[PDB]
């Protein structure tokens, strides 16, 4: 709904073509020779080439850049904020998630548009860690820029520079005030009821890139735990954010009936960030 007002529909075309509509950088496609060495020692460690992972999707319509973090992921996460919400109120028992009100899920969802720009390649976490443990294993500890803090500055900036001319729009309707607003400009670089409301929806969608035992295991728990031990709960919040994958032609891979990329419809989402509100509009919202 709020990704229907005047700030949201401009927050995402400010995203989207800023950021999302753009390819990944080819410099952060590998690693070099040296890094690659050190990379290969560890067994237990997740390949470099997870670096040139999910680069791009061929599609009917296009060429579509970034398809496991565009512009149908960056609004499905945006879309799951309010019903998270509704969900937590409801089952979670937690008093914090009752002092969750319209404002503070519209500033959450509105955050969460700018919560995968920064990105350069797919990789995750865990793959930046090990890059730069490598850098380091590779040339006698010189030290190199963790790549999520480059993705976390670059996302950073993407907000700033679009806040900065849309503050009498944004404040005092979204933004109370520009400290508010500051806080949030950080909280992007870096546990509250807010924080717990957006990981729960990047936990959610997650789904489309794990498999039911990585997505059951490691994200699902964590829902359950939220919501005071209500398995029945935290499945129906999953089969909604499942049905807003399948409405965009995402692959799900975590979660329900599985798929591949209905290719037809994820080109046609992911190249117009407005049919992709249609189709996401589309679903039921699950009632509490
Ligand atoms: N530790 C992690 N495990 C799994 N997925 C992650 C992890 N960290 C980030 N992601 C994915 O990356 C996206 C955010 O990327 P991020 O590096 O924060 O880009 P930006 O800094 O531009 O927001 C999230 O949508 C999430 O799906
Ligand atoms: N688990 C939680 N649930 C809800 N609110 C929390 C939780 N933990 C901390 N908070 C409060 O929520 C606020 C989050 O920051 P922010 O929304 O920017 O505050 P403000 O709206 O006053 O600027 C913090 O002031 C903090 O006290």
């Amino acid at each position: 709904d709020y990704l229907l007002s005047a700030n949201g529909s401009k927050a995402i075309d400010f995203v989207w073509s800023n950021f999302l509509k753009h390819p990944y950088n080819p410099k952060l496609k590998q690693p070099d020779a040296n890094v690659k060495a050190a990379w290969e020692k560890h067994a237990d460690w997740e390949h470099w080439s997870n670096m040139g992972q999910d680069w791009s999707l061929n599609t009917p319509s296009g060429l579509v850049p970034r398809p496991n973090h565009g512009i149908a992921h960056t609004l499905r996460v945006a879309q799951l904020v309010p019903v998270i919400a509704e969900f937590l109120k409801a089952y979670s028992g937690d008093p914090k998630f009752q002092k969750l009100t319209q404002k503070e899920i519209q500033k959450a969802q509105y955050m969460m548009l700018f919560s995968v720009i920064g990105r350069e390649n797919d990789m995750s976490w865990t793959d930046a860690n090990h890059y730069q443990q490598a850098f380091k294993e590779a040339y006698n500890g010189q030290y190199s820029k963790h790549i999520y803090a480059t993705f976390k500055e670059n996302a950073q900036k993407g907000f700033l520079n679009h806040v900065v001319t849309n503050k009498s729009s944004l404040i005092p309707s979204l933004f109370s005030d520009e400290s508010e607003l500051q806080y949030w400009a950080e909280a992007l670089d870096t546990s509250s009821a807010s924080g717990i409301l957006m990981a729960l929806a990047h936990d959610l969608d997650l789904m489309r890139c794990y498999d039911k035992g990585k997505f059951n295991s490691l994200k699902m728990k964590d829902l359950v735990a939220r919501l005071g031990g209500n398995e029945d709960a935290a499945k129906k919040l999953a089969d909604y954010a499942h049905d807003l994958i399948v409405a965009t032609g995402d692959r799900c891979m975590g979660y329900g009936v599985t798929q591949d990329y209905n290719y037809s419809l994820f080109g046609k989402c992911s190249l117009d960030p407005n049919e992709c509100l249609k189709q996401l509009q589309s679903i039921p919202k699950p009632e509490t």
